[PDB]
């Protein structure tokens, strides 16, 4: 009935237009605290993340998933003290992403799944704000660890209806390996998004998962190393597909009749330390809209490409609302 | 002049009795603030420590350097709140282990430089409280990573006068690598400690070290899993020699005349996530006397054994003092 944000809970009709794969800052554990300076300032990155909020806010969103977990360095106080000051929700997310410490490598599947409910029904830290999604990770076959985060979010997701959202290496397929798993703990595919899914040009991979009920995130849109070719590390990370040969996938997938299960955002971010030094300033060139570029770029695109409007505000606003919902299984 | 210690600095002759390689909790950054029910709690924590404090304190240890680096999950408000407590001095430090997080790991020499200068010049995160160590690590061959960390700590060091100690895989003669990196950054060896020492037979190895002027820490003395080589667990971290085989080498590195080289302590704490489930059970059956097990039961072995009580006070205090104090080079 109600979602819960970083400002407590809301309705699902308070949630409206939403961007669900989105980070305010890309960092690691206990960074931030650390070397503030690394970003400026706090304050800087606070205030550039308000900007930014506000801008998309003035675009029509209403509100952004961040899936940082712990690993990525999440500081909740800073996404409730943004999500206050540009009046924007913002559902924070529990689970486990690529850069565990050894605290957390060395545990078992049961004692993940405490620290995971702990996030989600006790509250993140000593805040009291509980987590609205659960949030896994793997860069091609999964490692044993992996499969052990995979099963407690599976666990969590089981007992609390709160969805699972992954990141993948699409090219690599891992939706598939992630699938396996999730299943075999029982866990209902209406209730996982296969993330980073418009990384791969391969449809036949994509709407096999859509078939079996998952959803397909589309969230790397604006992702684009074109006209920086120069630029090994931008390049690494971005790729080099067009921003609009991204956007195009969520029309194939539309017009082969799963516009129900695609979810759309940018995986953009405020801050990044979790890469080279500078790349934040290499990414708001290649995307200065920043979050605001799916409402302001992707949308009008697809409309012009013959996407009904209607259909557009169903991916934008019904699908989230619908997978975010915590929902149990009968 | 004067030592920076978690409850502001304190005069050399303050310091007393000093153990120099410990910590309050072995973990990982962020841990302790989002899982303290791995503690049972955060205050469990604190009790269990500060008792363990007291007792040493009873035995008359004066001061405790914790070597716990941002990526040991080091928590300088429990370090505060611990030390005023149990009214003993603690010294913070400053460096990093071996799990640094991704956002450390592609950094730079000059950056780590200046993340160092940092916690020694302004202080750790917004506490304001400074410290008085660097603390490097590396377990054989160092990675390239581990070598931007050692030269970027031998150039805080350089710039501030603050020692160094290590980490090594004694068995593998780490030490000499490390020393090789120091000594090429212009680093005098008297501002260095090559710990867990005492984990090597090789006296050989030892002795080359500390002819070079570097200072040997002896700090594994109760490590040891004998009666629990059922154990794999305890086995690895432990080893199955004894601690008066380990206690030995301090005897034998004063018999060769390294009486002023040489720091001893236990390498213990009250708390343990970055390792499996249940160790901290294991190691205070194997050590109740936890940080009062040198002045309670090495120094009388020692002395037994023939060691005179006033070189005894001399690596105790004195030793200690002249590391710790911050020295710059001429
Ligand atoms: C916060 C996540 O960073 P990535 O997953 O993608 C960056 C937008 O990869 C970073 C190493
Ligand atoms: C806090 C450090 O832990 P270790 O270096 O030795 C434990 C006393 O190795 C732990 C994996
Ligand atoms: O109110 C703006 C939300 C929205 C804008 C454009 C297309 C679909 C949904
Ligand atoms: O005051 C006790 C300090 C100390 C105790 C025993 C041996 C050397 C030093
Ligand atoms: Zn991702
Ligand atoms: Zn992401
Ligand atoms: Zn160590
Ligand atoms: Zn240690």
């Amino acid at each position: 009935d109600r979602i819960n944000t970083v400002r407590g809970p809301i309705t699902i009709s308070e949630a409206g237009f939403t961007l669900t794969h989105e980070h305010i800052c890309g960092s690691s554990a206990g960074f931030l605290r650390a070397w503030p300076e690394f970003f400026g300032s706090r304050k800087a990155l606070a205030e550039k993340a308000v900007r930014g909020l506000r801008r998309a806010r003035a675009a029509g969103v209403r509100t952004i998933v961040d899936v940082s977990t712990f690993d990525i360095g999440r500081d909740v106080s800073l996404l409730a003290e943004v999500s206050r000051a540009a009046d924007v929700h913002i559902v924070a997310a529990t689970g486990l992403w690529f850069d565990p410490p050894l605290s957390m490598r060395l545990r078992s599947v049961e004692e993940l799944t405490q620290f995971f409910l702990r996030e989600i029904q006790y509250g993140i830290e000593d805040t009291g704000i509980r987590a609205g999604i659960i949030k896994v990770a793997t860069t091609g076959k999964a490692t044993p660890f992996q499969e052990l985060v995979l099963k407690a979010a599976a666990r969590a997701s089981l007992a609390t209806g709160v969805p699972v959202t992954t990141h993948t290496a699409a090219s690599q397929r891992d939706g598939e390996q992630q699938a396996a798993i999730f299943e075999s703990e029982g866990l209902s595919p209406s209730r996982v998004c296969i993330g980073h899914s418009d990384d791969t040009d391969d449809l036949s991979y994509l709407t096999a998962l859509a078939a079996r009920g998952y959803l397909i995130g589309l969230d790397h849109i604006p992702h684009s190393a074109i006209g920086l070719e120069d630029n090994a590390s931008a390049s690494a990370l971005l790729g080099i597909r067009s921003w609009q040969t991204r956007a195009l996938l969520i029309k194939a997938l539309i017009d082969q009749g799963y516009m129900k299960q695609i979810l759309v955002s940018n995986d953009w971010l405020f801050g990044f330390s979790s890469y080279v030094t500078n790349i934040m300033d290499v990414m708001d060139r290649v995307n200065p809209d920043g979050m605001a570029f799916i409402p302001l770029r992707v949308i009008p695109f697809l409309r012009e490409k013959g996407v009904p409007q209607e259909t557009l505000a169903g991916i934008t606003v019904t699908n989230p609302a619908r997978f975010l919902s915590p929902t149990l299984r009968a």
